């Protein structure tokens, strides 16, 4: 909507007060024109008619419980555009600026988020497996990868090319997580999964076998559910890059970490320069490699290091 930049208060899904950039025209919106081609959150209403109405408050604020998902959708699409932009100088999702929009209160008690092929939607969780799912930064910014993804490398949702398409999602969802720097880890969800269950979380990067992921290609799921093991075989190649950015003996290989930027530069040119549809896990270490010669060297430690992963994880 046509109107004045403002900055509003409220408080996200776990209690936090924080600042959101508003538009003032008769209400206030959430409507951030300070990034891009603007940042838009929406009412979904319990319904699943998509995006919903442009969120609204008469006095730019933002404390009911009913708007702590929205305030929380709004903040961390703004904390993932400026990721992108500071980091990999990348203007939105596409390169070009998009405006980000997400709707909130998606359905009744629904316990997923999800990229639609052109905004974010999510659920508000059904209290229990799940709170409000924009509560969790690397949520927002997983979701927001798959939009980065689906606009460079078109990774297909399925087999070895989806796991690589999750597997970048969980990448980027954490470095987002680190980049904004609030108790950040290399667990996925920890904050908006199972509420009444302390230290459980999605998925874990650093031991995906945790909760139950495989950690080695020899381990991988060869079957159809989850689109071929989308959200399972993941946990292969998050592994990988668990190990080239922190380093550790894994199967008996040992990986000379080589720090979080590094392994952010290398996967996010492996994404925008070498990755197809069709990459296959061994075209991703192929990828990788040589990325990281392009930015480092071919003589390395970093190329070292992304070899060594790859080995620990069997991936050739
Ligand atoms: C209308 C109102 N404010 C804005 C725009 C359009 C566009 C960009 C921008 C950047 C920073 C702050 N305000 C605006
Ligand atoms: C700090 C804390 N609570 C408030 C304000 C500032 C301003 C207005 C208001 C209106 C109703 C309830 N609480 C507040
Ligand atoms: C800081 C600032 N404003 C507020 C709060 C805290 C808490 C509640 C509230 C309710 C209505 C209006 N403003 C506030
Ligand atoms: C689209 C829309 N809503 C849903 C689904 C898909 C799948 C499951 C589900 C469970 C509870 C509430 N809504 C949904
Ligand atoms: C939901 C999703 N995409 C959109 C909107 C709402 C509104 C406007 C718009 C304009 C260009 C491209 N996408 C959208
Ligand atoms: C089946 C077969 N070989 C393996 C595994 C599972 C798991 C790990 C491993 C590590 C080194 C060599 N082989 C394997
Ligand atoms: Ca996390
Ligand atoms: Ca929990």
């Amino acid at each position: 909507i046509t109107g004045t930049s403002t900055v509003g208060v409220g408080r996200g899904v776990l209690g936090d007060q924080k600042n959101i950039n508003t538009t003032y025209s008769t209400y206030y919106y959430l409507q951030d024109n300070t990034r891009g081609n603007g940042i838009f959150t929406y009412d979904a209403k319990y319904r699943t008619t998509l995006p919903g109405s442009l969120w609204a408050d008469a006095d730019n604020q933002f404390f009911a419980s009913y708007d702590a998902p929205a305030v929380d959708a709004h903040y961390y699409a703004g904390v993932t555009y400026d990721y992108y932009k500071n980091v990999h100088n990348r203007l939105s999702y596409d390169g070009n600026n998009a405006a980000i929009r997400s709707s909130v209160h998606y359905s009744q008690g629904y316990n997923n988020a999800f990229w639609n092929g052109s905004q974010m939607v999510y659920g508000d969780g059904d209290g229990q497996t799940f709170i409000p799912l924009s509560g969790g930064i690397d949520v927002v910014a997983h979701e927001l990868t798959h939009a980065v993804t689906d606009y460079t490398a078109g990774l297909i949702y399925q087999n070895e090319s989806g796991a690589i398409n999750e597997a970048i999602s969980d990448i980027f969802g954490t470095l987002v997580e680190f980049y904004a720097n609030k108790n950040p880890d290399w667990e996925i969800g920890e904050d908006v999964y199972t509420p009444g269950i302390s230290g459980d979380s999605l998925r874990s990067m650093s031991d995906p076998a945790k909760y139950g992921d495989p950690d080695h290609y020899s381990k991988r799921y060869t079957g159809t559910q989850d689109n071929g093991g989308v959200h399972i075989n993941s946990g292969i190649i998050n592994k990988a890059a668990y190990l080239i950015s922190q380093g550790g003996t894994h199967y008996g290989v040992s990986v000379v970490g080589i720090g979080r930027d590094k392994l952010g530069k290398i996967f996010y040119r492996a994404l925008t320069q070498y990755l197809t549809p069709t990459s296959n896990f061994s075209q991703l270490r192929a990828a990788a490699v040589q990325s990281a010669t392009d930015l480092y060297g071919s003589t390395s430690q970093e190329v070292a290091s992304v070899k060594q992963a790859f080995d620990a994880v069997g991936v050739k």
